[PDB]
């Protein structure tokens, strides 16, 4: 109903005045809160992070004097050593080999072990070797004098097999400068900045400590940073990485979006010719001379500079913070988990029978028995088979959640439970019990005696006659609930019989949890039925409430 | 104060010995833990993942014999069929159309339906058609014999409208090989590796099962993988993707960082000429012949290979694991939520009056009544309007949280509550009540009788005279709290009057929660006031504690 | 054991029938659930998001009539104004400066302030100025007539220092069109789509409202969108961004994967010549004329269009949803936290002694005293030093968890605690106490009197003689636990002495929590020992249970 909707259940708690557990709780809480705040700040988990969208524009500056045997000196400019390719990459030629006046004809292949032939049997027509730039014609030919090489259809004259020039022809390229303009955007955050800000000094060169924001880089300085030697790499070439990292906080109070520049060689420093070490490409200049298409083939060596731009932009997001806080909230209940585990363990008797005698430092932790007693109440499943049995000659109570397979309940011994400390037949050991008058199937239930060993019956006790058999007590108990009650003698006697069973069960078992499922001894049962007999019929006996 | 800071509140709990609920709890816990661990391992939620920073370097190898009508055979090398463009992409020419000796002049446009004119009226001076590479001059001209085309300023001779050659001139390009060198970095994790490791066989070609780590790829094999036909795509061209995936675990014990190679065609397999199918571009060779700038225009068809490199690098992060664990901790309380929901539902009487008679399989779930009784205590808001009423002729108690609008409290019937089973006037049905002597506004409160229907007054009960009106009982109760108390007769009588109200309320209502807000019947009230009258003045009556 | 494994502990709770707290709980729950669902939907936190892998293919269409003084008109096509560079970028030449017939020789440098020399002293041999494309030879030379410039080895004739042409020679480039084909993939989700779908109109041009899905873009329209003027940027050049955003939901029921096109200028709108404003590059055409390698140097101005493709693809992931729900579950316990905080504060007496008299609106919140009483039970650490003391002349009880440094326990006054309202020597103020017969070290414990101020001893009370000293009461209490008990007179007397201590402690302190650690007054102690003396020996006294 409506009145049941507007309810609030609060947990019943026990507040413990303990230095140890209070200190533990607050230590746990402070550590957890400090780590939670530290993780939040360090990893900026309150921030939504957006990857950087980058655009790079490079401007390489520098001229080189190049000396080639012919000896002639020439000046190379950007139009000569730079091949406009990309923005996130630029290439600087550092060396070259020139093959001039090539033509599509038949020519003697350059002398090599795979090529040098003695007769036409050492060459197959149409053979396309992976190591040739030509297709075999089948016949050997004189490359020069004694040398006999396999003729091949290709661009001719064939390239000479020669290593790259040493020293590199554009070794002066380490003195070249590149200006890098990097525009970045965070479209989700709608933020864009660039690496060159107004007022930045433009006549500087980058230095990681002196000028770490000058976007002008000397290539030799890049190689020094990486520990690589420009002169060596210039010969055969390579690939260098210019990393631009953007750790950008777009919170206006803590705003910072500047690049960090780092350098990384990207080509393997290998000498395995099978792997094509360095960085080179064959680039052909075409020109029409003598009404024929010609080719100046240049094997271009150089260094490709890859501009690697990466990073994130963070701005405060409520949802991210909420998610993080919710992911951290359950950690504050671990103090309770730990302390409750301590209360549950140290309440165990084992911790005192064996441990404390050995480790006498832990004895003061016996207070957890009191804490557990005040904290936890143990209850059993109220099953129809549940029965509780008390013997006056025993200090404990037996729980029998076990079917009686025709066995006397006196002989069925179940697990012991402690009594709440509020403060003729063969199975009879008191000589005051009578056989059960129930159906034989259910007769074993009442085959129980007040005592496990021979002795005096509990019926002979004073308190049995004052508590259980006193008409005044039972009448008072009945009137307390029904003050004006008036019943026939038989109905009243039945009520007093029930109240007497109740009184015995409460007296010997205590809690109604046990007294509800208690079983009266035959002696007490039949004494009560003698004090309050029914006019007619037979007694139903124990009927479990569930 | 300080002593209040060092406190620990533990929750009071009820431990249930139940097979069903213990099994349910442990089943829930095991399932939740297993799923939590499985999710953690599978998605590596203990790891901080960094996107890969990639650098690609390609080396295409292969020569092609090209036959063009003129019939002449020529050998194409990389310098011829490759246009150095990028690292994450390479292009292989597969076909071409050559237009030689172009000049900037006035020329007859190539015959087309849009172009063919009969007179100068079919061409507008300065017209720039989207389908022309020229600007109209206004006059028709003879392309050849009868053909009359619109003269146009453009590069001349104009290109012939011809499809790409079939078969492709560089069909042998499927036999070409590309070596891909991929360098990757995880700057946050400070890890870099490359796809070619020392010892990798260099004379292999990639195969997805035999050699899935050879970075040398035959282009035809790529197309076979994709199910595309190289011969067909070579004619008009296309775009192929070489995907390099890096699933890299940088935990040293479980370290693995190798690439997975896959292939994906990236151009639409369309035949819509409006959409410019394939991949072609017009590239012009410039040469000075006859002291004039000329142009050999080549329509270059071929396949662009895009190298797509993606992936993540994971290394264990404490913060990520902490966040995940905290996000999973609350799921362990769902067993408690579920079982408490079961206890709350199955405690409902509805589950037994109607359900169990129908579904007799659920009857053993009646134990939840006991569990709920041992688990939950219901309390009401102690409002000034709160009043509890008990009639001896009823087995229940009425709660009246409702203002008395001049109505007798006997006539005001509130909702019924069950009594805690601890074990002359017109509105009078017992003939022992007197009218209220309070102000008329507050007189209706005491207009209550001990019984709802005619009968004997509860004052005639024995227990009323023994519990409520016995001087010994009240004196004992007062001395129990104040052993040495001694008061004037009037003060003592007032104390006994209060204690008698208390005794009636406790006897008929039980818990002080109800007895505090109980209302004594007029009969009992005035009998008590007769047994313990005050010397002078009038009786204040009921004063709610709140 | 096994029976202890199959247990379920449920929390004991108090259900409060309160409009205020029920409404607060449900308001909290509804707000939290609504925000949780809103965050989930808005941020799609049930989805695993994959970054887009993009491939771009551009096709620029348009021809321009170019007029250069010589005055001659020429038609430029793609082969002329487009430099095949990349897919994610395309370049359109908009202006150029041509330097024809350059040769590698010695030439007079172009007149500038840094260059103009009067004699050979104004030029250093081999000097490589950053602003020169040549290397100084050391001698001045006549550029023209009076002008004297420093001779320099370079490509000659040296380029004239001239601004870019105004108006731009390819100003008609704003009428050019580019078709952008964008293929995207989500490899984890195994989804690929493209921006051109079947049925898309191909004769349109993009408009942000009319045709926001036409992938054909007029460049001038892009600049209008950005608010930039194409004519101005065409002169010196620039960089424009075409952003393609993919917000793609790959859930089939809510599936949508289409691009959003936006435009952003990427070059800084700077006029600082040091920063190389615009976008230009020097591109050289090489031709062999007169058996010499020549160079037509073109300074190419134009606009680079960067195609920026970004976005995510989301598909439902169970793990992500589970993580989010778990991160949100603990927020539902904040209603309980808040209401329990309210119960804990408003139970404070301070809220009534001072606050309510001032703020009389809060008085009805005094019910939290009742709620806290029904919710929280406070217990103390049962330390060996813990002792409770009650004086009959005081209404409260004193807790002494403090060692007695030879001080009489009567003089040691500890903190006050309220009694559970169940309902000759110098330190003696009643004249019935005797000195302690314990060892002097432990004698101060029993140096306690029944009353703090002079008066009658509690032993003179009737209830002391009826409850504590009545043999019947104690015998009944002993038989209630041991009905058939029979002991020697000395053992029985010891049992009655213990039970009398128990009865006094229970009567004056109540709960066994206090009565366990209570200290009997010397008067009561010795009266009890007189009523039940031991045959021989001395009395041990108080022994703390812990
Ligand atoms: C870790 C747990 C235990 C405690 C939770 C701490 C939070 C209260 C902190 C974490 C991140 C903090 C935020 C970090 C960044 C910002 C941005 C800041 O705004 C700006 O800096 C920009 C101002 C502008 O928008 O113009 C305002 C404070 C705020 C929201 C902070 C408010 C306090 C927050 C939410
Ligand atoms: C899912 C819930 C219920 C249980 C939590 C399980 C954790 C205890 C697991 C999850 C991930 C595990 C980690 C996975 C990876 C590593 C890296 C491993 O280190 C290495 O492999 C590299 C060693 C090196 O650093 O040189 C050390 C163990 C550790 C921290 C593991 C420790 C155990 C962890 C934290
Ligand atoms: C926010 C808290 C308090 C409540 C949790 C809500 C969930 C039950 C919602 C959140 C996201 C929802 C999902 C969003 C998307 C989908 C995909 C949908 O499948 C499709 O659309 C594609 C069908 C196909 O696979 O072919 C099926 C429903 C499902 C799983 C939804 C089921 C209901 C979900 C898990
Ligand atoms: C950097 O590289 C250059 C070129 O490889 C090294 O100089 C060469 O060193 C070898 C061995 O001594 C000589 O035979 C060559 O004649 C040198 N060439 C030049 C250009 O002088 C140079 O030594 C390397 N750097 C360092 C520091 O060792
Ligand atoms: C790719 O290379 C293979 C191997 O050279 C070619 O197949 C050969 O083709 C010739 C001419 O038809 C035959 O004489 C050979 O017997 C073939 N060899 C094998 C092993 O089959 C193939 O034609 C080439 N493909 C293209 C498109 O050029
Ligand atoms: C792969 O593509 C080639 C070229 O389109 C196909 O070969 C052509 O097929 C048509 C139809 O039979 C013939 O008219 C042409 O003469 C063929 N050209 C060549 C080069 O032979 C080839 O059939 C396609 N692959 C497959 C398996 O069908
Ligand atoms: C867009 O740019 C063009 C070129 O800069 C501007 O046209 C020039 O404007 C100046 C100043 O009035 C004149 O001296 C030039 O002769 C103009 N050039 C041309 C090509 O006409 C134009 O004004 C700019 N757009 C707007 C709207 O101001
Ligand atoms: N706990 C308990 N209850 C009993 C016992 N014997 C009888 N009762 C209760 O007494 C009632 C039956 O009374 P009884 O004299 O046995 O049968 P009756 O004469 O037919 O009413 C039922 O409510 C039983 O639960 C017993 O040994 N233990
Ligand atoms: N629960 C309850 N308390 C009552 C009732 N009548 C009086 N009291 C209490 O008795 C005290 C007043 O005593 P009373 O004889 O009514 O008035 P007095 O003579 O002025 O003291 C107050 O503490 C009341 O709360 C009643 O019907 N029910
Ligand atoms: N709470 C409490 N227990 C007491 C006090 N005096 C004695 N006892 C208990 O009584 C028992 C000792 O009885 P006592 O006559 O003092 O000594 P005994 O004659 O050697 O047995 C122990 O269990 C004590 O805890 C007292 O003042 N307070
Ligand atoms: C007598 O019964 C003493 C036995 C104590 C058993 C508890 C042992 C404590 C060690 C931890 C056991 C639980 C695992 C917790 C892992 C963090
Ligand atoms: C007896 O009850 C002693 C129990 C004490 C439990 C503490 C066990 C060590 C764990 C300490 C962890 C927190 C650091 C110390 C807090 C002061
Ligand atoms: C008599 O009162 C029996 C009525 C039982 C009502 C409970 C019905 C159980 C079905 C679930 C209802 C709550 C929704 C839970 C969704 C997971
Ligand atoms: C009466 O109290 C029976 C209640 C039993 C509750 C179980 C209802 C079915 C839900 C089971 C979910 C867990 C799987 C089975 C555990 C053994
Ligand atoms: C008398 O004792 C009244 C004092 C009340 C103290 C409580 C003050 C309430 C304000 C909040 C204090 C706790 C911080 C909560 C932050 C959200
Ligand atoms: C006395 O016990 C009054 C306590 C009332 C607590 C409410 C204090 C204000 C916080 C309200 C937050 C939720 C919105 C209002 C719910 C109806
Ligand atoms: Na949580
Ligand atoms: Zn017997
Ligand atoms: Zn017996
Ligand atoms: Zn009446
Ligand atoms: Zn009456
Ligand atoms: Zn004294
Ligand atoms: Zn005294």
């Amino acid at each position: 109903s409506c009145s049941d909707v507007f309810q609030y259940e609060t947990n019943k708690v026990t507040r413990i005045q303990s230095m140890n557990y209070g200190t533990i709780k607050w230590f746990f809480h402070v550590i957890i809160f400090s780590y939670v705040c530290f993780a939040l700040v360090s990893d900026k988990l309150y921030q939504r992070k957006e990857p950087v969208i980058s655009s790079v524009h490079t401007k390489v500056k520098g001229i080189a004097e190049v000396k080639e045997e012919i000896l002639v000196h020439s000046v190379f400019d950007t139009a000569d050593y730079t091949f406009p390719l990309q923005g996130n990459s630029f290439f600087v030629m550092t060396n070259f080999l020139k093959t001039e006046g090539q033509e599509q004809r038949l020519c003697p292949e350059y002398p090599t072990r795979r090529t040098l032939c003695s007769s036409d049997r050492g060459c197959k027509k149409g053979w396309m070797d992976p190591q040739s730039k030509g297709i075999q014609t089948g016949r050997c030919v004189v490359y020069e004098g004694n040398q006999k090489t396999c003729e091949v259809s290709a661009w001719c004259p064939i390239e000479a097999v020669e290593e790259a020039p040493r020293p590199a022809l554009l070794n002066s390229a380490e003195n070249f400068t590149v200006l890098i303009k990097n525009n970045i955007d965070f479209p989700g955050h709608n933020y864009t900045t660039r690496n060159i800000l107004p007022g930045l000094n433009i006549t500087c060169t980058f230095h990681k400590t002196q000028n770490p924001q000058c976007p002008i880089f000397r290539l030799g300085d890049i190689f020094r940073e990486t520990g690589d030697n420009f002169s060596d790499v210039a010969i055969q070439g390579g690939i260098m990485g210019i990393e631009i990292y953007w750790d950008c906080n777009l919170d206006r109070w803590f705003h910072h979006c500047r690049p960090k520049y780092s350098f990384r060689r990207l080509d393997d420093k290998t000498t395995n010719v099978s792997l094509y070490p360095g960085y080179n490409f064959r680039y052909a200049k075409y020109y029409k001379e003598n009404n024929v298409e010609k080719r100046t083939l240049i094997k271009v060596f150089g260094i490709r500079f890859d501009i690697l731009v990466f990073g994130t932009g963070g701005k405060f997001d409520i949802i991210q913070l909420v998610v993080y806080i919710g992911s951290t909230l359950s950690y504050f209940g671990l103090a309770a988990v730990f302390i409750d585990f301590l209360i549950d363990t140290y309440s165990s008797n084992c911790c005192r029978s064996h441990i404390y005698p050995w480790c006498k430092c832990c004895q003061p932790c016996v207070v957890n028995e009191y804490y557990y007693r005040k904290k936890c109440e143990s209850i059993v499943e109220p099953k129809p088979t549940l029965k509780y049995v008390s013997f006056v000659d025993e200090s404990h109570i037996r729980m029998v959640n076990q079917q009686l397979l025709g066995r006397s309940l006196q002989d069925v011994k179940g697990q012991e439970v402690p009594r709440p400390a509020m403060d003729s037949p063969v199975w009879c050991q008191c000589g005051s019990c009578l056989p059960s008058q129930l159906p034989e199937s259910h007769r074993c239930l009442e085959e129980l005696c007040c005592r496990k060993k021979p002795g005096a019956c509990i019926t002979t006790s004073e308190l049995f006659r004052k508590l259980v058999l006193s008409r005044h007590v039972l009448q008072f108990l009945l009137l307390y609930q029904e003050p004006l009650l008036a019943l026939d003698v038989d109905s009243t006697n039945s009520r007093l019989r029930h109240c007497a069973y109740r009184c015995y069960a409460t007296w010997r078992f205590g809690s109604q949890d046990m007294a509800d499922f208690a079983i009266l001894p035959s002696c007490c049962r039949w004494r009560i039925r003698k004090e309050f007999p029914k006019s007619e019929g037979q007694y139903s006996g124990f009927k479990s409430p569930y």
